[PDB]
């Protein structure tokens, strides 16, 4: 089959269709089946049917990135088991993507859906890409990260979820992910870490999570990092006193280097550095939930454990 008209067809390095920067609506009609590489992207694509790309059965690369796409079909990418490449990303109309559309891809090992508004991860999003190296996933509406979303990652180097409204990290949110290096959940809502939630991450040399709302962090969490080289807890709420023991005796017995840790409570303490404070000055405690050692043994419960001290 020809080249369709308005694009630019060729073998060398590999058959590829592109198609860019085109008044392109929507998917072109006559796409060779030969195609290895597939250029789409800046223009005005809405739909991507099912029946689109199934002839390309060599296809590897595709990128549909910057256009209009809204929906994209569950079965618009069965066949194509040799997909190595997908860009989808600067879709902001593409809010949703069906739980089945990455099923079959077991040779991705890129995938883009950044700055595409997604407002969840459906279940079994990525279940079988156990090739996947690179996820971005930035700069999205994600406001919730389930148990287990990357549990078949396990090949999984870079993920980036920053710039979401994502508010905590569950247990098994980063379950299965083995091989990490970097993780990236930098300006987020995260105020809440579980004690067992880095069990996985134990490759992991690059984390960050400043421009969060954090305030405290657990003594079990950063226990299993033992790759870690490059931390960054900037612009976070953080108290420092007894609850800030468990953080400090880690951000003293690590070499790797770490950005500032600036408190903010109490005002006393107020903009130093988690990290040259003394263990005299984490003691006693300073003011959550109501503001005000006048508070009742009841009214101390709904603080730290440590805070509860007589
Ligand atoms: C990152 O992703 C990797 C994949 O991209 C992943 O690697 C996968 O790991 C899983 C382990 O859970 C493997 O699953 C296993 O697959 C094998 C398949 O058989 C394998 O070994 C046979 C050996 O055959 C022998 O006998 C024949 C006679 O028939 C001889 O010729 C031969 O020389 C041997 O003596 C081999 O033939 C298989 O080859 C496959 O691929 C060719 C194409 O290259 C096909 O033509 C062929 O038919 C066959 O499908 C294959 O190497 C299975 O038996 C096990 O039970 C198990 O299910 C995946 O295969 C493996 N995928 C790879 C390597 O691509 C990594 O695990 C992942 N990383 C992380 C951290 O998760
Ligand atoms: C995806 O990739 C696979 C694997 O690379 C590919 O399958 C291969 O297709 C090529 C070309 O289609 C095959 O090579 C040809 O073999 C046929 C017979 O098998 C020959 O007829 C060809 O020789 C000439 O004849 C043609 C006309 O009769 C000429 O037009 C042509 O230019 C040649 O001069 C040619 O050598 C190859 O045998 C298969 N199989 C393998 C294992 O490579 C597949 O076609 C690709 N595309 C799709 C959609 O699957
Ligand atoms: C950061 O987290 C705090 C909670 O620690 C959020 O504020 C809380 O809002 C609830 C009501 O939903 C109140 O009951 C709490 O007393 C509030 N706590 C504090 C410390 O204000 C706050 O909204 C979060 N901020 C962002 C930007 O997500
Ligand atoms: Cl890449
Ligand atoms: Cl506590």
């Amino acid at each position: 089959s020809p080249c369709p008209g308005a694009c630019v067809c060729y073998n060398e390095p590999k058959v590829t269709t592109s198609c860019p920067q085109q008044g392109l609506q929507a998917v072109p009609t006559g796409i060779p089946a030969s195609s290895q590489r597939i250029f789409l992207h800046g223009n005005r694509i809405s739909h991507v049917p099912a029946a689109s790309f199934q002839s390309c059965r060599n296809l590897t690369i595709l990128w549909l990135h910057s256009n209009a796409l809204a929906r994209i079909d569950a079965a618009a990418f069965t066949g194509l088991t040799l997909l190595e490449q997908l860009d989808l990303s600067d879709n902001a109309q593409l809010h949703v993507v069906d739980p089945t559309t990455f099923h079959g891809l077991g040779h991705l090992h890129t995938l883009h859906l950044d700055r595409c508004g997604l407002r969840e991860l459906g279940p079994g999003l990525f279940r079988g890409l156990a090739a996947l190296q690179y996820l971005y996933l930035q700069d999205n509406n994600l406001q919730a990260l389930p148990d287990n979303t990357f549990r078949d990652l396990g090949n999984l180097t870079h993920l980036f979820l920053h710039g979401n409204r994502i508010p905590s990290v569950p247990e098994h949110a980063f379950r299965g992910l083995h091989s990490l290096d970097r993780l990236l959940l930098h300006q987020n809502h995260v105020a809440r870490v579980h004690p067992h939630a880095f069990r996985d991450l134990g490759r992991l040399m690059t984390l960050y999570l400043f421009a969060n709302n954090l305030s405290m962090l657990p003594a079990e969490v950063l226990m299993p990092l033992r790759s870690l080289q490059y931390l960054r807890l900037n612009d976070n709420p953080w108290v420092c006193d007894c609850r800030a023991r468990p953080l400090w005796a880690w951000l003293q017995k690590f070499r790797g280097s770490s950005s500032e840790v600036p408190c903010n409570l109490p005002q006393r303490l107020a903009d130093r550095d988690l990290k040259r404070l003394a263990a005299s000055d984490l003691e006693g405690c300073a003011v959550a939930s109501g503001p005000f050692s006048q508070l009742t043994d009841e009214e101390l419960l709904s603080l730290p454990k440590c805070c509860q001290a007589a």
